[PDB]
């Protein structure tokens, strides 16, 4: 429950401006032509993520974006709270307690992930 | 990606037979009752719990049951698993691997909690 469609765009977008941090501006049409996506809907993740100071136009871009704070200070949560943000009555309480400690686990992962991590990370 | 509502109420069964572990049946009905589902929705999660040998039905108690292997043995995950079982291409190798490490994270707490722990949780 679940990984919301907003967090997971919002946090490619940050991937993305983090593997050229110091080194220019990348454009809102780059970013959304590189993931399949709409520059309208690009701009509804740029809003929020603008508004917590995380990242910043560039002026006369026409819709450039660099990060205005440094990788190795933002986690994949950060992102993923910015963006995104089911109780069953007759439940046991051992059983809601589970859902919690799942939920915990996952948390624990995404907080303890930053996003310079993820710019970094080596594949073939 | 999600708890899956069958899985919620087959883990909640299985909570309800663990607590009476030998001692006898418990009826469908009551559970059903218990749980505000339908005897026939609850049916559909005995069906695989009974064919993975995890419970049986007591004869002659017109639909009563009981754990067929002892409550220690089973995990939360085993139960999951047998009654409930999204990729995006642009993704970056390293969001892709994010997400199968918070999967595994949530494996890891669900693998490791048996319905023995669940069943003798301790509340107010």
């Amino acid at each position: 429950m679940k990984i919301s469609t907003k967090g997971r765009y919002g946090l490619t977008l940050m991937i993305s401006l983090a593997k050229k941090e110091g080194q220019g501006c990348i454009s809102l049409k780059s970013i959304a032509e590189e993931n399949n996506l709409s520059d309208l809907y690009l701009e509804q993740l740029v809003g929020p993520l603008r508004n917590a100071g995380l990242i910043r136009s560039v002026r006369g871009a026409k819709g450039g974006y660099q990060l205005r704070v440094p990788a190795e200070e933002i986690s994949a949560g950060d992102i993923i709270r910015l963006l995104e943000g089911e109780s069953i009555e007759s439940e046991p309480p051992a059983q809601k307690q589970l859902w919690i400690r799942m939920r915990d686990a996952v948390r624990d992962v995404l907080d303890n992930t930053t996003l310079k991590y993820l710019a970094e990370y080596v594949d073939t």
